[PDB]
RNA sequence: AAUAUGAAUUAAUGCGAAGUUGAAAUACAGUUACCGUAGGGGAACCUGCGGUGGGCUUAUAAAUAUCUUAAAUAUUCUUACA
């Protein structure tokens, strides 16, 4: 329900105004490299041929009981 | 002297039925049982001394618990970013 052009933004409009900022501006200034994101293990798993000892070790697979 | 036989005479024991006097054992069996040994008692048994567990491992709380960006940021994310 858009608000009148004279009235201030509603709570819903502020949320959509923030979502617009999040897509464009919020990620300006730098990119992030070589940082582990937990979700990417599930959604971007590597292929078996590209797995290294380093990758297995980074995941903690070597830590037994 | 040995072997065999019978033997006066005399000792131990099994089974069978079948009651009698008690109630010793199996449960904490109503006094823990049993082993060795000694004494005593109608009968099982009772008592002393040490031993054994084939009886007590059957074992189960005097309680007290802590601070960093709660999110425009983690929570979403589908091979993308890099
Ligand atoms: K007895
Ligand atoms: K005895
Ligand atoms: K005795
Ligand atoms: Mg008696
Ligand atoms: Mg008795
Ligand atoms: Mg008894
Ligand atoms: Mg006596
Ligand atoms: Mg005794
Ligand atoms: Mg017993
Ligand atoms: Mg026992």
């Amino acid at each position: 329900i858009p608000s009148a052009n004279d009235k201030p933004y509603s709570s819903q409009e502020l949320f959509l105004r923030q979502l617009n900022h999040s897509m464009r501006t919020a990620k300006l200034g730098a990119t992030i490299s070589k940082v582990y994101y937990p979700h990417k293990d599930i959604f971007y798993p590597p292929l078996p041929e590209n797995i290294t000892v380093e990758s297995l070790m980074s995941a903690g697979v070597h830590l037994g009981q």
